């Protein structure tokens, strides 16, 4: 019965994004795992700070069925995440996004984390929230112009300024 | 004439107040440093996040005229800080609070921040937004139950959750 949270940076990582989850899990005694989107577990945030994480995403391959939700902080990775498609973490994302989504776990994202999700195919049909600038990249979901979106499974945030709309309804949900 | 802020993150210090600061001020290119309040560079956050900052409080004394504005990012080692009192780290932080206080530098901090700075006398006959236990502990400011003061050059919060009531002035204040 007991929960436990995939929770996914990239390099660097939206600090402010990413904190909002974590420091909300350990207060309501949310058991979590980070696991950083690099071949390292020590990676930088968007401010400069230099984070050491719990694992890599390619430790997440294959246990997925360990975790009931999955967490996505976005980060200034992802604004060059097209140079950087062909990276193994970056290959190794796409691939665990879309077995978290098949798996009917709690997705979780923010600013382009709808996108994120929806670049696999696993957001058909379903209401997000997703950042202004990647609400034309939603193909198979449903963006819409609201700060968070709660559907089926899914919780997306517009950006990590939007994300106390949801995160209440995300720990209830958890624990 | 480049406003330089000088933030002092705490060990543990949570994680979200911190980089509510640290994201904002790069978004905004404001330029900052943070010097860890601890007896070494490599601190942790209240969730157990590994955090490397830039440099320890040590190496601030006698560079605060260096900087424009103090930040004090609040944490799990407040509550445990009596314990602790007679560390040399927490004794460099009521010294260096003492000497920006003197200057009247852009005094910034949340949760008990404005304890720590009440502990100093700097805020003295300013009004000061304090956490809602730690306000009996405000002798001479005059604490309030709002979410933000904003008083002179006095910037402080309730709490990590009520930064964006008070950050927003805070960065066209530091530009
Ligand atoms: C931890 C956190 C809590 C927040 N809480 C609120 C809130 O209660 N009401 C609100 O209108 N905005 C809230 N915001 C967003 C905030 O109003 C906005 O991002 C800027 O401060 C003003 O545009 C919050 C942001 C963060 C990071
Ligand atoms: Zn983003
Ligand atoms: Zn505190």
């Amino acid at each position: 019965m007991a929960k436990k949270v995939a929770v996914l940076a990239v390099n660097p990582v939206n600090g402010c994004g990413l904190f909002q989850y974590l420091e909300a899990f350990f207060e309501n005694g949310i058991s979590y795992k980070v696991f950083a989107v690099s071949d390292t577990k020590e990676i930088k945030t968007n401010s400069g700070m230099v984070l050491i994480v719990d694992d890599v995403i390619a430790n997440l391959k294959g246990h997925e069925d360990e975790f009931d939700a999955l967490v996505f902080s976005c980060g200034d990775a992802v604004p060059v995440f097209q140079q950087y498609a062909n990276q193994p973490y970056n290959v190794d994302l796409m691939e665990v996004i879309k077995t978290f989504g098949e798996k009917g776990k709690m997705m979780i994202g923010h600013c382009a984390g709808a996108m994120m999700f929806d670049f696999t195919g696993i957001t058909k049909g379903k209401k997000v929230a997703v950042h202004p600038l990647a609400k034309p990249a939603i193909q198979n979901g449903i963006a819409t112009d609201e700060k968070s979106e709660i559907d089926g499974n899914f919780f997306t945030a517009q950006d990590e300024n939007t994300i106390w709309t949801m995160l209440p309804k995300v720990i209830e949900a958890l624990k």
